[PDB]
């Protein structure tokens, strides 16, 4: 079996598709293995460039086709070069811009944790002629700082495994397993935006709205209840359409629904203290001491809901 | 005729699009069929990679063009290779990611049922030339889990039939069938953020439109009636920009109709219990007995409405 | 001049964009003609795939290149193939997916009706060399049903016609008719969801709105009929946000149009009736007699701006 | 130097993108020269098709790369061809789809003028290797109805300059003049649907905002002033989304804006016709005689900022 | 080492996408090298097209692959051609459109200051075997007009530097530097739409704010703050839809939060100013002397924020 060392160069990882739950890495991917000695011109090491690469392949060289597993599409392959030396070695260089995939979960939207996983593999070789040796991953140029949506948590992690498929035992005997490294990279999202836009006015329109038992009448209750469902509603709007869909209920959403439970909870209760009277006409104030125990019961639901 | 075995494998289901009902589907495609024994070098089975296919093509090697019928364009092809054996067995396994299409119903659009078909055939082959053998699908890697849009239930389901083209009478008589494979895949909507962002607040806010028979003027009743639809116009909004777009309408636009329809009911009822005077001053109390019997009403409309 | 006989397949109508005024058409091409007898391996006709092509035609093989005339860009073509027998007749089969063009007119959005065109015509042969003998058009694959956008009204209707072109009467006397293939698809839009969605609450709205004259004070009647032109604003922005761009007026822009007149003339005999004092303390009756004659009057005028 | 004539046929001009600069053209583009005279099959012309024509070049062929200076990105190039002559005249006529860029000026918006300019050079012959003879533009297929979108003015205007490079005085001592075709075709934007559905319903907005001063009480008119606020707002809004994003602020803006001071002045003047008191009980009519003088000097106002 | 003289010319920067932090270059660039001595036809230089190139890479004509390092993918390469002197002088010209990306800081967004970067790197050869000798950087395309989105200011800044690669330690020892050319260029934006269409409604809606507290009664008070919140929330969306995306928040996300607080301070105000009773009857005007005081101590809270 013929050693491969794969060095991988991340240099950006972006563009984080939450339906598709897809990302964008760009960056280098350096192979090298050793063949068969060989006379280059001088004792120099030769360069092939991007088409002459075929050139060589046609010749009887021999560059094995490393895929990315959990790739959409295929890359967006940009120079390649292959560097042959007198001694045998041979080094395999290229640049990707791929669009990967994984199993993403948005559940806790603004204080998110994934991870980014790219997988590598042999096209057609298995381990008994083509075996990973080892993986460095050099994650040099993803940062930390305040500007950049996600924050990478350390350095890369690196694994090489052997993947057995089970439909090969028809026609390839004994030999069914295949090389592959696996590269994962922690990262947490900035939550600050999402954090002063979203969570906090949301929560001074939920802390306003329980200020409607101030008001004497029955009537400015109703209608200024309403008033601020139409508020709770184009709020509901104004984060939904700039938030990344997703097929289930965020943080902001389940506050969003918190909100309409507390208007409507808010609406029972106005109804509820007008209602209480002998025929029409007395009045009630037994009921309205929630003026400072229905904003207690709700955050305690809410911090319960939390937990 | 050349008995070729083709197998299926779907790596992911993805990027439904409602309006042009089609949806992308990601895996491999394997096909196996036995021609002329030869010498390779060694005993051992020989590889060829993605561009020297062609040159083996050139040369006069039979590889057929096998088409999906239902793609739209053309499928992004990424790698492929022939393995070709010395016993005269010849594998040939490619990638695809294409756009494809069906006949696809989302009348019932939270609670939805579709179904992803497949169909494969040769382009040019009848089959008295090619016929396919057996199918075998792999979609081991598409789950049922609740981060998942879809849930697909149960393994896929295949077929392989004999399409007659008339066509091909005048130029080609008595050989107009192909052999045609046809892969059927169903899956459920995922349809908890459809039911807890979207059905419920609406309900809240239809059932809190009732409440304006409590009111005791008649200027009251039409300015709280105006706001309440002025908040229904809102959430029309919202829902209908979050929302795929589609030739009819769905339950949730259902909804928004019966909202419509209840605050203009609504409306009604307050203008006839107010316009029951004898001159201008006689005032009203039998009509408004409807603050317990419109919302039964109403719910009894939609109770029948959705059976 | 060598006959060619077309045959175009429509597989299916979709993408319709009414900025550009363009649409989608997938389907396959397979243009027929005679030319010189060959002798191919055994007596049954051969067949060249999709690369093998372009090493035939270098080799002398004579296939025209067949243009649409109103594409735009480039068809995106995948598998094609050349089937030759040793008759001498020549079958070029090809399948596109091409954006085509042609002058839309969507000025009854709702209840339009447009016309898919595809016009088809050689490249450089004049109708000395190359002229189109016949054309069938199976459009067999599009339906009628409610689930489809579009109602394709009856076959294809098709057309072969001479094109002179005049700038090639300086280099190319005598010879500048280029023969032309057109082919129509007449096609109705589904309106069942733009008469549900946004032609009957549009209606409700501007229904309600007349009913502001019921009101008893003065101004009560201007605060209930801002309101009443918010929710008309709101609307307005809902449904132009999910309809089609347009450099014109469609029927729902007249509608809104009509919204906003209603509006603003009940602002109008809101103050003119207001405004009836002799000093500024009589009251007014007599011009509020329009609760029955402006609803009929306003209907009037919409009947007659509808014929 | 070798005199090249062109032709260029505009199909189609759409697509036009106000942030980038961009517009889209479709059409031809016909270049003829004359070079050697050449032995054909017969007497008659040879045409040579797409693929070829890359066969005839590598075996000595002159032709001529022609840019399109202003065109951003490579056109998509359709069909190709050379037209070879036995007299040595040579035709060479190919399809281009380009998105090209402009110094576009769109600061009025709705009554806009606009031209779209083609600029095309050889990419490396200069004028004592080849320079453009003469140049026609045939753009009638463009029209000037009301469907369209755009008003094509007239025909297209021609030119034929020489631009001087300086950076190739180092390297090209006495030869950097190159040759270079300008085209220009004067549009003018249709205006109805903007007047209709933007200007004129933000005029009566605005005509109706002045009728808060006719309201008897003070807070009436402050609840009344900030509802009016909210719709400025929301129409603000309605058109920002439906209109093309820019840089400057068009003259729908600058109605929007002032639209805010509108509301914003009556609000001024509300409070300061409630201020006018002895302690706090003296109310105010002398300011409030701006019903009739406050939309006069505000209109005043407007038609000094459009002149 | 080989000395290669690189000139860019950039034609327009446009396209800056605020997310992905990327930004689009169109332009040329020429490099200009000496090799050996050669016969051309003739004594004049010879000119080598597009397909051409690869023709004589293959005979052996050596011909760098220059790389950007912060290209996005691969720049969209249209016409390039190789001019050949009998010298040995070589001249390679080429046109590119890129999508480069940089360290970009929105943070102070309509009155933002950035700089776009180019660098450039040969992609196989270190500096023992090609050096940069000069780079020129001609954007005499590129303006200060008021139309144009980014003012740029000034002349491109131009540097050549040693990158060194620790990665190459192993199979390359004592040389791994490589020469890179970074080009520079800075740009101020256009805040003119920004400061008229978003800074100053938003100021005139915070303002008008402040006028609640001129009204007699409490419920109204109360009534019209919950207006006013529903305004603000409306211009929250109105911005945030026209506006970039980023991960935090920028000068008008701080004016939004600005104004949530006012409005919160104001309600908290008007109940503080209600609660102050000695049962429930007591009036108050004491704490209502905030008309004059409270703006100015938001207005101070905003300019010290602001330093
Ligand atoms: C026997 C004594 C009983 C106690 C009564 C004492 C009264 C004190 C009551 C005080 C009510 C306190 C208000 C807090 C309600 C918050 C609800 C909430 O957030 O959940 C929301 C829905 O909430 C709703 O649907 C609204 C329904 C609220 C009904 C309560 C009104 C009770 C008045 C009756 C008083 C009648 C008086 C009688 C006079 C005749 C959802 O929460 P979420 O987690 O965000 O959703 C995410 C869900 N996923 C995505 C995770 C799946
Ligand atoms: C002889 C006795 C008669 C009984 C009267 C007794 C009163 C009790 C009345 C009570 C009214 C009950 C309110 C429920 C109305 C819901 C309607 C609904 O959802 O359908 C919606 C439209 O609905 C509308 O268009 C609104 C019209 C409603 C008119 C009813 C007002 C009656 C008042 C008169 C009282 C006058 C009093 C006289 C005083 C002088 C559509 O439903 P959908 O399915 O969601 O749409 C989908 C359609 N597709 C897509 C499937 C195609
Ligand atoms: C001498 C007797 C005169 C008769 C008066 C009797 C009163 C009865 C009056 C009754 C008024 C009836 C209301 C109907 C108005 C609808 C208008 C409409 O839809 O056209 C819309 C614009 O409409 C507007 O611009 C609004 C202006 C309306 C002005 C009327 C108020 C009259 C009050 C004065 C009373 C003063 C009382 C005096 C007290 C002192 C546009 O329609 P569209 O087709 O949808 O637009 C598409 C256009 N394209 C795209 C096709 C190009
Ligand atoms: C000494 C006598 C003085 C005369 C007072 C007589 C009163 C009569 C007053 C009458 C006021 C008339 C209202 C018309 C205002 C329109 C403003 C406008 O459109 O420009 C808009 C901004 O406008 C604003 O910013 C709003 C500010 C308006 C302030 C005026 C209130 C005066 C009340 C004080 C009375 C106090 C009474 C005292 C009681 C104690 C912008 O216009 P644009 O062109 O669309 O913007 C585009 C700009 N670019 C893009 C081109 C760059
Ligand atoms: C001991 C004396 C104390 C003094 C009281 C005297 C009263 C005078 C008070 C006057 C209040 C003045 C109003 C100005 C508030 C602006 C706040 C602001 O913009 O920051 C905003 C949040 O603001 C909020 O969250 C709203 C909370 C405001 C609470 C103040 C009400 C005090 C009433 C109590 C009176 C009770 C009376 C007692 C009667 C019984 C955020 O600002 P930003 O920078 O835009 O956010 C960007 C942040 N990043 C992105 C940079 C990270």
């Amino acid at each position: 079996p013929v050693d491969v060392s794969v060095s991988i160069f991340i240099n950006k990882i972006y563009g984080v598709n939450t339906l598709e739950q897809t990302y964008k890495v760009d960056g280098y991917i350096v192979a090298q293995w050793t063949g068969k000695p060989r006379k280059t011109p001088g004792d120099k090491p030769l360069i092939v460039e991007n088409t002459q690469i075929e050139r060589w392949i046609n010749n009887g060289l021999w560059v094995p086709a490393l895929e990315f597993i959990n790739v959409v599409g295929s890359p967006d392959t940009g120079n390649k070069r292959l560097m042959l030396f007198p001694d045998g070695r041979v080094i395999y260089n290229a640049r990707f811009l791929g669009s990967f995939s994984n199993d993403m979960d948005f559940r806790l939207f603004p204080f998110d944790r994934q991870q980014f996983v790219l997988e590598l593999e042999p096209f057609s070789y298995n381990n008994q002629q083509l075996r990973f040796s080892d993986i460095q991953v050099y994650t040099e140029n993803i940062d930390n700082e305040e500007i950049d949506e996600w924050w990478i948590r350390g350095k890369a992690s690196t694994h090489i495994s052997d993947i057995r498929y089970d439909h090969l035992s028809s026609v390839q005997p004994n030999q069914n397993e295949f090389s592959r490294i696996t590269v994962r990279i922690d990262a947490v999202r900035n939550p600050s935006y999402y954090l002063w836009s979203f969570i906090l006015p949301l929560g001074l329109i939920i802390a306003a709205s329980w200020s409607v038992f101030w008001l004497e009448s029955f009537s400015e209750r109703l209608q200024t209840s309403f008033t601020l469902m139409l508020t709770v509603v184009a709020y509901a709007f104004y984060t939904s359409n700039i938030l990344p869909r997703l097929p289930y209920t965020t943080v902001i959403d389940q506050m969003i629904i918190a909100g309409y439970g507390s208007i409507f909870a808010a609406i029972l209760l106005i109804i509820f203290a007008h209602h209480r009277q002998a025929n029409g006409v007395e009045d009630d104030l037994l009921i309205q001491r929630c003026r400072l125990a229905f904003p207690l019961g709700f955050l305690a639901i809410g911090c319960v809901l939390v937990i």
